[PDB]
């Protein structure tokens, strides 16, 4: 599903992302925008390393979700990448939380560094009531 900007912002607040490990909702929004255009169906195959990025946050199959086809990856005891292609983003949020629990935080996503860090990201949440 393709989320409307404010619909997404309110959803992320409800799932407790505002200020999670010091990350503002505006930062999480900036991240979803440049990663998938707020599209839960988004999939990006990295030919170079044979991994795939899945969902609204473009989570990778080598480190975080199991898809079976990715070489040198986390096993089948971990969350299925399919769970990140659902309309309901609860699993994706729970996984995004885990990713930033690493010392690297939100910097784990290179798109965040390019397009969001050291920027006025107020625009992503202005007028949403969050
Ligand atoms: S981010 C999803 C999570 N992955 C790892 C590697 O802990 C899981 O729930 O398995």
């Amino acid at each position: 599903k393709v989320f409307e900007r404010c619909e997404l912002a309110r959803t992320l607040k409800r799932l407790g992302m505002d200020g999670y490990r010091g990350i503002s909702l505006a930062n999480w929004m900036c991240l979803a925008k440049w990663e998938s255009g707020y599209n839960t169906r988004a999939t990006n195959y990295n030919a170079g390393d044979r991994s795939t990025d899945y969902g609204i946050f473009q989570i990778n199959s080598r480190y975080w979700c199991n898809d079976g086809k990715t070489p040198g990856a986390v096993n089948a005891a971990h969350l299925s990448c399919s769970a990140l292609l659902q309309d309901n983003i609860a699993d994706a949020v729970a996984c995004a939380k885990r990713v930033v629990r690493d010392p690297q935080g939100i910097r784990a996503w290179v798109a965040w560094r390019n397009r969001c860090q050291n920027r006025d990201v107020r625009q992503y949440v202005q007028g949403c009531g969050v």
